């Protein structure tokens, strides 16, 4: 159940049932290994491709660092056009047509538009943390250093992840830290966002996601 | 006007048409003044709302700016669930119903996805390019800067520009701006993006929109 989604049933269903036979047709298939990449930005021929299977990393890249995008999965469509490179994080299978093809399908079958959607809506959700953690780069990196620390420090082992009993609201965080209540705000409701951590009571976190947590820490 | 469209009819039209006859009585309608608030980020209210006139701003704002996502105009779909603040830019009226009713919307009607791909478009194109402005903040305005001075120097009037001659490739252009080749071409393309140039190739633009990149050398 990805959170993104205006529907639950996945587009391969949609697209293997015989009222979307046919659409099939204008795709062929392509197999990538592990770590390859499977596009540049804005590549010279335009394709609108369809994750088969594996997962897919949507990402921007410059010579320091890489930000993930979006995380395509099995029924997720995307396309060549785009400033962000594209590559296999597992054994990946896709389906890819020429963009002037799938103009034609998309205003016809109305299941690709709804992907779309969710897959754009998941690409702007990850693009404002991004923004976010640029704006308050030190106040972020502070923050995630501070959580992890206190993670392997007095966090408790729990079926949902690690227990963080703080003893510090976010005001108090942020006297911490040296920054703005705010700011802590904005941060921990993103961290929330990606799934990083849930809030128990004022003074208390459930991490959920430690490992993606020490990315930021770094 | 936008290339996000994967149509050319407004949704408000579309929304008069027979097949959608009892979608419209979904909606409630409240008007707003210029310069009103209409929702700060992920308001109590989950709601979806459509512009019916005027024009609304959806933005990031901190203490110490402001980043514009979006313009939405009449006919143009958004949401109360985002970390961005939307703002009316003249007196404005919007169509808006909760989401749990606009979920049997969007999977019927299929006018609502088109729509709700533009928009996503045209917010996460503008916010690929904040990112990029942010990861090369200095970079972008000395390059800015350059270019402006260029344009003065070597400028010719042409129908819908300015040729600029900059008698640098892309690495000489670097090395002037200390700086990468990969950064400045980077920032080039980003600048064609938002309309303001075009690269005829390494040493000749045609400048489209001079007073928009004096904004970027300030
Ligand atoms: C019907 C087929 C499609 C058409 C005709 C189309 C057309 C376009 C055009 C003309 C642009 C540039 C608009 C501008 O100048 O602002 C664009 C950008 C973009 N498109 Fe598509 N597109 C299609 C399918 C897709 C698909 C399947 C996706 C992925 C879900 C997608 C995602 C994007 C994104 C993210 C951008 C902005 C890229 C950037 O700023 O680097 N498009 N599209
Ligand atoms: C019935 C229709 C809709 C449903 C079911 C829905 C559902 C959701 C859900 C569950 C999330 C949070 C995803 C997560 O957990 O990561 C979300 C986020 C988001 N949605 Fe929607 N939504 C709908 C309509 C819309 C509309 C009309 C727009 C605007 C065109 C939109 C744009 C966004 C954006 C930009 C986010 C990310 C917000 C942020 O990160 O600040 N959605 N949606």
């Amino acid at each position: 159940a990805t959170q993104m989604r205006l529907t639950d049933t996945n587009l391969l269903e949609v697209l293997n049932s015989e009222e979307y036979s046919g659409v099939l047709k204008e795709f062929r298939e392509q197999r990538y290994s592990k770590k390859a990449i499977l596009y540049t930005p804005n590549t010279e021929r335009n394709l609108v491709f369809l994750v088969k299977s594996g997962r897919v990393r949507v990402y921007l890249a410059y010579e320091d660092k890489e930000f993930t995008l979006a995380i395509l999965e099995a029924g997720d469509i995307f396309c060549t056009h785009t400033r962000a490179f594209i590559q296999a994080m597992e054994d990946t299978t896709i389906l890819y047509t020429d963009i002037r093809n799938f103009q034609n399908i998309v205003v016809e079958f109305p299941a690709f538009s709804l992907n779309m959607v969710k897959v754009l809506g998941d690409l702007l959700k990850n693009s404002l943390t991004i923004i976010n953690g640029l704006v308050f780069k030190d106040a972020r990196l502070r923050l995630a250093e501070f959580l992890v620390q206190a993670a392997m420090d007095t966090g408790l082992k729990v079926p949902q992840g690690i227990k963080l009993e703080l003893g510090l609201n976010t005001e108090e965080i942020a006297l911490m830290l040296g920054t703005t209540r705010q700011t802590v705000s904005v941060l921990l409701n993103d961290f929330k966002k990606m799934g990083i951590l849930e809030r128990v009571n004022q003074r208390t976190l459930l991490l959920k996601d430690l490992q993606k947590l020490k990315e930021f820490s770094s």
